[PDB]
This record gives C-alpha cells, structure tokens and sequence, in this order.
C-alpha cells in the first residue's frame, strides 16, 4: 500500500546539536532510480550517533542520524539490480561504487562516492528524501536508520541472508565489522602476538573478537572504566589495566608489561592522546597501530615523527577496511555458519521509541550496545 | 708491527656545535674481546653527519663522526670470528646482534644494541678506544669513521668480498642502502605505482633508484633546488617539481598530478612540514607514506589523524629496513654483479685531510656524495 508514495512514519529526529533526539512524524518520499526505500526492523546505538549530537563529528543539521541497522525492502527505484522488495538488507555507511578508483583497488575500501570526508547530509543526486514538519531533513552517511523507514542509494544497501536474525545482525552494519576488521585485515595481527586495544565499548569488544581469531597469545584490554574488564575478558583478553590505577603513563605500563613494546596496538576511544600513547606502547623497530577512533573535529594531534623513524608503522581504517557490499553478506554467511558470536556486543535492547534512553545508557557507561526494535 | 698497540693517527675531531671539524692527532686503543680495529679507506659525507654539526642530531660531543666507510681490518681482539685482518669491512651503524627480539623478528632491523635511540657515544662496554690531547672522546653510532684507524663492536661490522673497490661500496654502509630499501623493503613499492620522493639527495636518489628497480610507472622528485633535478630523471624520476615554482601547497599539486594522490611517498629531507606533507599526497585510502629524513631533536609534528582514519599508513625506517650484518654482504654482491650503479651518487671526491671542504660542498647544495680517500 506504500509503493511509490510517500510514507509518513516515526524517526528521530535531530534539530541542533546537544538536545534529545524528537521522536515524531516525517515524510519519506519514494525512491528515485537507483534508490532504495527500507522498512527498518532494527538499528545499534554507536558511538558514532553520539559524536553528532555533541559536536565531536560536524554533519550538516537537522539530521536522521542511525547508520548501524538492518531492515527490509519495502520498494525500489527505477534501475535497482541488486535488491528487491521483501529481501534483508544491511545499509552501508561506507558505499562501494566498484567504478572509483578505491573500489577498484585490492586494498582500498573508502570509495570515493562516501559522505564523510565533506559530508553533504543528502543522497548522491544532493536532495534529500525527509521532510519534517515542512522542513527538509538532511540524510546521516547516506543511511538515516533512526526512522522507521529509510531511502539509500543502491551502491549504500546490500542484500544478506533471507534467514538472518536483523536484531543481531545490524551490527555487521558498524561496530563488530570495524573491529573485528581492523584486527584481522588491517592490522593483520599475527598467531602468537601481543595485542593492546584502548577503550572497550561495542568497537574495542569486536577488535578483541578479531585479536583472538587470529590466535594473539596476549590480549590487553585498556579502560579508565573498570566494569567494561569483566565482559572484555570473556570474548579473549587476557588481562586489562585501568590507566587511573597507574602514577606513571600507561605506555610505559604496556612497553613494561610486554618487555619492549607489544607487537599491536588499536585506539577504539577517538582521543588524541590515546592515539599518540598507543602509537608509542607497539614496539619500536617492528610494532604497527591502528587508529580506529574518531578524534574530535578539527583539532590536530602533537607527535616525535622519531616513533615512526625506528620502525614502528602507524594506520587507520574506515568499517575495518571491509569493501561494503562485498564483505557485508560473506559476514552474515559467516556469522550463520556460527563463525563469530555478536550477543557478547549486546547488553540491552529496547523499542525505537526509548531512543534517548539507550543514548543515556552509552553516556553513562552501563552499555555495550542497544538494539533499538521497530 | 701494530697488533696490540695504540695506534696513534689522524681523525676528524668535532669539538663543538657549528664548527669545523679539527683535523688533529688522536690514540686509538687496540680492540678488546669481540672488537676490530678497522684501517680506514673511504668515507663518505652524509648529511646524518652535517646534522650532529648543526645539532639536529644530539650524540654526546666532543666525538669523531663518520659512519658511511670502508676499510680493512688491521687487528682483531680475542673471540672475533666473523672478520680477520686484512679482510675488507663495512661498519654498521645500526648493529646486528642476533640475539635480541628486533635482531630474531622477521621484519625488524632496529637492533636494541644501537647507540641511537639513548645515545652513550660509547663502544658497547660503555667506554671509549679514542683519546685526543689527553681528553677521552665520544664514538659516534659505534662506527666513528672520520678517522685514519676506528674500533668497532663485532656486532657492528660486516665482511665484503675481497675485489670490492671500497671508494664506491662505502655507500652500502649508508646512503644507498637507506635509500633504496626504503623503497623496495619497507614500502614494497609495486610494479606500476606512482611514486613521490621529496628530496632528491644522495637517499632520495637512492630511493628514485629502488622505486624503478620495483617497477613504478612514475616517479615524481620533489626539491627546492631545481639542480637536483637532472641527476635525478638520470636514475628514474619520470618528473620533477619545485614547490616554490607553485601558488598552492604541494600535496595539492601532487594529488592533482597523480588523479587523487600517489601510491608511494618517501619524505628524504628531515623536516617536520614536508612529513606532513608527504604523507598528505599519498591516497587517502590506500597510499602508503614513508619517513626517511631525521627530524630536529626533540621536536614534535602536528598533524589532523583524519589522513590515517581514511586509510593510509605512515611509517619510518632505518637503514632501509635492512637486517645489517646479514645485509651489507650480499648488497656488496649484487653491487659486484651489476645489479644497481653507485657512480650516479658520487659527484665529488677529495682527500680525507679536505673533510670541511667536503662539508661545504654539501651545505651549498653543490654535492651529492663526496668521497673521502684516506
Ligand atoms: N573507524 C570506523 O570506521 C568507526 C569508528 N568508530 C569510533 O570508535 C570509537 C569507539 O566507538 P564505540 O565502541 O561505539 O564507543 P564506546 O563509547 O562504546 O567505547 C569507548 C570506550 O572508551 C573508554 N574510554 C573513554 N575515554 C577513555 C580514556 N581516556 N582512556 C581509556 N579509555 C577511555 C570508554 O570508557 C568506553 O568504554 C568512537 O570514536 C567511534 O566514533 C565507530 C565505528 C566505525
Ligand atoms: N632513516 C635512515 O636510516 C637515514 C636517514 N638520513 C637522513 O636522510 C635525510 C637526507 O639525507 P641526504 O640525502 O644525505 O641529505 P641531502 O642534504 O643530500 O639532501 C636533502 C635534499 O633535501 C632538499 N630540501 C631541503 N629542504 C627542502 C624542502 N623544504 N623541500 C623540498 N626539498 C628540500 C635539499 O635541496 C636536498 O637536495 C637527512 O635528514 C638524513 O639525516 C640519512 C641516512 C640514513
Ligand atoms: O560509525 C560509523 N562510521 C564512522 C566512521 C568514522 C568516521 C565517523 C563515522
Ligand atoms: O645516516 C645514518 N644514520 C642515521 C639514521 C637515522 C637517525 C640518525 C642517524
Ligand atoms: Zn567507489
Ligand atoms: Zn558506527
Ligand atoms: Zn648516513
Ligand atoms: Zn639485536
């Protein structure tokens, strides 16, 4: 009864910076050719939502944030190949054109057709498909999944397995894709390594998943929150230390611990600082770093370039270095095959509704990830 | 007739910052346990040595410098097994010792018994074998080649074949092999790439020649000092460009020239904006970015970690990544066989007792390599 007309729905939306999320009406047109409409079934709070409201990452205002879900095609525009009314799809808040010079690349995944560098807030065609109390509504990563349905562009959606359990599976849309990729394909941790990862929320847990896949002999977890150790521990590491504990920085602490450095570090926090102190706790002629936080806009980091002249090798990845389209379904496979677990991640699941109280549960602490259920 | 004596000749003494060297005569005690007393025969002028002149590079002062050689052992102490007298050597200054974690690592080559990092001027007993006007003077990385005789640390020197003509192969104790493995064995340049070396001296001529060897289809040479630039296409670079011929920052340039930035960059200068910038021009979500210039002690670079979050990793290298002892041999060997050229680094030749000539002709941009003959 929807097809080709426009939907009046729930989302949430986001008016200015540092305020709730409004739960109300909005208008979701049709999709244009190459366009995608979705019937969300369920969407992850990461803390990738968090850095919009407060101002840490800068995406033009008002919004539909949600980038990490799963849900069902409701209907498809002229042209669409790759997805058809009824199928599970995933979003993908990094596209894959598979025509830019990225997607064609073997180790390249940040396709040029992304909305993060110079973000827009709209579809490829520049418009937008919200409309709120009479306003237009700008679009999140190309996905918007606060909102009981969405419009993507084709190149944003893969289709996944008809069987998959969509309140598990949208976090291969974000946080257990870009952890456990940073570990495993950017990383590239090795069989009997040492492995460090800064912040345990729902990024770090999914690093640590990756570090013991790939068979590191040691695990260390860091947090200034001592409640994240326990559930850190049971998805494989091996001991975690709370920097307040020390009086002394914890790269020393690591560099101790390891006797000389550990041979992998990951920044899952997005601070500055951290990402310099695990920079300097790898190994000094052979260890390597992975940036996987975001760093407050704009602001610029202070670094001895000799950490670098000795050997070290310091990267970052956007969703793991994953190709979106390509590796999202191999991953729900994998995880149907039983390959990976994804409940450890979770910690809550509420209705959409409650959206502001899943947020308050990230900023307080006490959440890994809320599922929020249409 | 000197085994087992002091040996008393002429060294390159430098006695303070920003002077010349004081060509003067020193003792140079004979080789305890584990050490060789090396006759001196070819040394050449590498800016590393400039840069503890002017104090970008801090070692303990007064101190013999030098450590590009070649020479012939005139004495072994007790326990050396690797060299015996008369043989033809190159010092190491990045030691070998074989037994610590860097030395068995795969890919490291920072041996932890270098006199880099926390510098003691020392042999590795922590004493020194030189004396001049009856003061005590400070080694320089363990190898002090400016200097008609030198005492080395085993683990410090390598044998080469016995034809090798030393006035040429003195640069595989440092420029050449810098240069060239930074290209070929830190960043695995690949067949076909588009490289950028910024600083077309005797390293980045080095690394132009390692990035040909590897295949690339371009290869762009960046320099101030546009005379560097004919040497340069001679070896490999299929462009230059001068970034003060240009209105915009260079990295604009040069991602504008290679269609949305270079596969390869090597910063082979030493300052701490053209890091940044070199790192800048490489993709952002796959180029790889290589540091081998030195940075001013102690100084810090400021740069926004959204470049590494996109993709691209950034590292730095030693020696070119070479394991030393197991290295200089068979560089010497493919040297023998023709496998590169060392002509095109040697613009200048003069007698050792010429050493602040050589110098000035580095400072005023008119050398490459000058050779030292003792
Ligand atoms: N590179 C990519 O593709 C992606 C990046 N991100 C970014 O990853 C980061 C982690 O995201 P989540 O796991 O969802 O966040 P989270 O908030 O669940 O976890 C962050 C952890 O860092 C800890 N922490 C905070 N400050 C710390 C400090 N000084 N020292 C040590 N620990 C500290 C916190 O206690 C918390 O447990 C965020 O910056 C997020 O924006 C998220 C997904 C995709
Ligand atoms: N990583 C390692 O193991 C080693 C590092 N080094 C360092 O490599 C660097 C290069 O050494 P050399 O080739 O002997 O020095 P060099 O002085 O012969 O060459 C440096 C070149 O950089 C150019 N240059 C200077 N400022 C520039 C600027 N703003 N922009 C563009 N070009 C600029 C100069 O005109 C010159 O041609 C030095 O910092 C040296 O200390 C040297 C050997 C071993
Ligand atoms: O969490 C999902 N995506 C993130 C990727 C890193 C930049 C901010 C957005
Ligand atoms: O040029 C030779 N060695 C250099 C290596 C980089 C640090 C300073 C000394
Ligand atoms: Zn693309
Ligand atoms: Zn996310
Ligand atoms: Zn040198
Ligand atoms: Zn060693």
């Amino acid at each position: 009864s929807t097809a080709g007309k426009v939907i009046k729905c729930k989302a949430a939306v986001l008016w200015e910076e540092k305020k709730p999320f409004s739960i109300e009406e909005v208008e979701v047109a049709p999709p244009k050719a190459h366009e995608v409409r979705i019937k969300m079934v369920a969407t992850g709070i990461c803390r990738s939502d968090d850095h919009v409201v407060s101002g840490t990452l800068v995406t033009p205002l008002p919004v539909i944030a949600g980038h990490e879900a799963a849900g069902i095609v409701e209907s498809i525009g002229e042209g669409v190949t790759t997805v058809r009314p009824g199928d599970k799809v995933i979003p993908l808040f990094t596209p894959q054109c598979g025509k830019c010079r990225v997607c064609k690349h073997p180790e390249g995944n940040f396709c040029l057709k992304n909305d993060l560098s110079m973000p827009r807030g709209t579809m490829q065609d520049g418009t937008s498909r919200f409309t709120c109390r009479g306003k237009p509504i700008h679009h999140f990563l190309g996905t918007s999944t606060f909102s009981q349905y969405t419009v993507v562009d084709e190149i944003s959606v893969a289709k996944i397995d008809a069987a998959s359990p969509l309140e598990k599976v949208c976090l291969i849309g974000c946080g257990f894709s870009t952890g456990y990729g940073s570990a495993v394909k950017v990383a590239k941790v090795t069989q009997g390594s040492t492995c460090a990862v800064f912040g345990l929320g729902g990024l770090g847990l999914s690093v640590i998943m990756g570090c013991k896949a790939a068979g590191a002999a040691r695990i260390i977890g860091v947090d200034i929150n001592k409640d994240k150790f326990a559930k850190a521990k049971e998805v494989g590491a091996t001991e975690c230390v709370n920097p307040q504990d020390y009086k002394k920085p914890i790269q020393e602490v690591l560099t101790e611990m390891s006797n000389g450095g550990v041979d992998f570090s990951f920044e899952v926090i997005g601070r500055l600082d951290t990402m310099v102190t695990a920079l300097s706790c790898c190994q000094e002629a052979y260890g390597v770093s992975v940036i996987v936080g975001v760093p407050p806009d704009s602001q610029n980091l202070s670094m001895n370039p000799m950490l670098l002249l000795s050997g070290r090798t310091w990267k970052g990845a956007i969703f793991g270095g994953f190709k979106s389209k390509d590796s999202v379904p191999k991953l729900v496979a994998d995880f149907m095959a039983k390959k990976f677990a994804l409940d450890p991640l979770i910690t809550h699941v509420l209705p959409f509704e409650k959206i502001n109280e899943g947020f308050d549960l990230l900023r307080s602490g006490e959440s890994i990830r809320t599922i929020l259920t249409f």
